[PDB]
């Protein structure tokens, strides 16, 4: 295959990472203008973390309890509040490296880059896909909370994920930057299982379009299907149903190849019902579901 | 566990655009020097068979347009070092990191910051293959994008991009302008040597697979280093040296599995196959994680 998981350049986010310490708990925070955003569990002790009373724990905190540092330089906290599972610390200095930015809440299937950070210091960058069960397959060690996920469009950074926890199967969960968890998880030190996962159909379809663009088109059959017929079949193979939004985001690739979205669905349906018959697509007997239609365009054209 | 690139910000602050005629690519601006592939001086007809010393003597400073963002930098000097052009400019780059130029060895990894028109586009990890190609993602206009590693705020630049071979793989130079591999900066079809698999890296990745609880491929058998290497050579894997065995020490100690016992499992994989099963999600043995990468 000529495809890579490619992250966005991380510099505009690196300039925003700080560390936040309460007591002995240190994690990362995101400094945009004069506010630092971080997971609210920084205020917890190990006695509190099994079912912390966050409202009562916060009552006992003052601005002077929070150690915010850019490197070893302390930023003075002048205000604090909690929004869902995120703490917002107002600081007395506006970050001069603040990029143009937005906070967005993504859907399952969408991809984003994660800048993994420890002690406020960026350590690595990689691309993740939000699964249908609202987990991501990250590489996150102790101290990585507050690391963020983002996309960049025309030098505007859209922040979509802030890291909070690791589930029993090793996958990761977190919130948007308004502090609302993706998925049913809660920020307590308790066993919480990731639900059963499914395959991201819209992204498999994008991958089949990528194959066609590259001349690998043996699977294009002569059938079509309806969207409802397809969704009912797909669910029997543990594939996600398509939404109208998914049909629309496939528009550009459909136009580029001249293959109708519903014809491509009929092709995928044959692959599901009959297997690959030993053949390969883009040099693989596995269908790939972590490349979105935008990722394909971002790589096939460019 | 997965493929992770270094944060790219220190490198992003160094990328510029270099133009000569109708040819545009990226340059790397460190202090008062911009480094870029020398083929920027070629027309499309020149590229078919360039005499670079001849083409360069026919150029002056003003044929080179360097843009950092939308601000033009004035070229006040130029020289050629192998396949790299060094343009002296009137301004020092304020964002120059602490840096080194290094030539990497086959099997070692680096991050690539792909750029177009002087602007960073994407970041990903590559390994230098034994045949001195890299499997990257580079399109028209990506030349002059760089590969690098970062160690305690020091950026070690190891790769500058020049070309795509007919098979789709990529080739380029160190920052002294010497190619990795038997390639030349001419617009002509060029094949690489037969590729081989980076054995020490496959072993590192199999250790990662065990640590993550994926163990179906392990066995109670064993092997000597020499007997393993005979099989490796038969399947176009690189030899495993004693230094490689040593480098795998931490991984072997962390798990309970001696290096030569992991070698015995790999031997069976090469001889039997994976039989439709997968390891860490892959249907294929992965050789682009180094031991150090795995330990991070």
């Amino acid at each position: 295959s000529g495809f890579r998981k490619m992250a966005f350049p991380s510099g505009k986010v690196e300039g925003c990472m700080v560390q936040v310490t309460c007591g002995t708990t240190t994690l990362n925070g995101l400094w945009l203008d004069d506010v630092v955003y971080c997971p609210r569990h920084v205020i917890c002790t190990s006695e509190d973390m099994l079912n912390p009373n966050y409202e009562d724990l916060l009552i006992r905190k003052s601005n002077h309890n929070f150690l915010v540092q850019a490197g070893n330089v302390q930023l003075r906290v002048i205000g604090h509040s909690m929004q869902n599972c995120v703490l917002k610390l107002k600081v007395d200095t506006a970050n001069p490296k603040t990029p143009k930015y937005k906070f967005v809440r993504i859907q399952p299937g969408q991809t984003f880059s994660v800048l993994a950070c420890y002690n406020g210091s960026p350590s690595g960058v990689y691309q993740c896909a939000m699964r249908p069960n609202f987990t991501i397959k990250g590489s996150f060690l102790n101290g990585s909370c507050g690391s963020v996920g983002f996309n960049i469009d025309y030098d505007c950074v859209s922040f979509c994920y802030m890291h909070h926890m690791e589930l029993p199967t090793g996958v990761h969960a977190g919130t948007d930057l308004e502090g609302n968890f993706y998925g049913p998880f809660v920020d307590r030190q308790t066993a919480q299982a990731a639900g059963t996962d499914t395959t991201i159909t819209v992204n498999v379809l994008a991958w089949l379009y990528a194959a066609v663009i590259n001349g690998d088109r043996w699977f294009l059959n002569r059938f079509t299907t309806t969207l409802n017929d397809f969704n009912l079949v797909a669910m029997k193979y543990n594939y996600e149903p398509l939404t109208q939004d998914h049909v629309d985001i496939l528009g550009p690739l459909s136009a580029q190849t001249g293959i109708a979205v519903l014809d491509m669905c009929a092709s995928l349906k044959e692959l599901l019902q009959n297997g690959m018959n030993g053949r390969t697509i883009l040099g693989s007997a596995l269908l790939e579901d972590e490349f979105t239609p935008f990722d394909v365009v971002r790589q096939c054209s460019g």
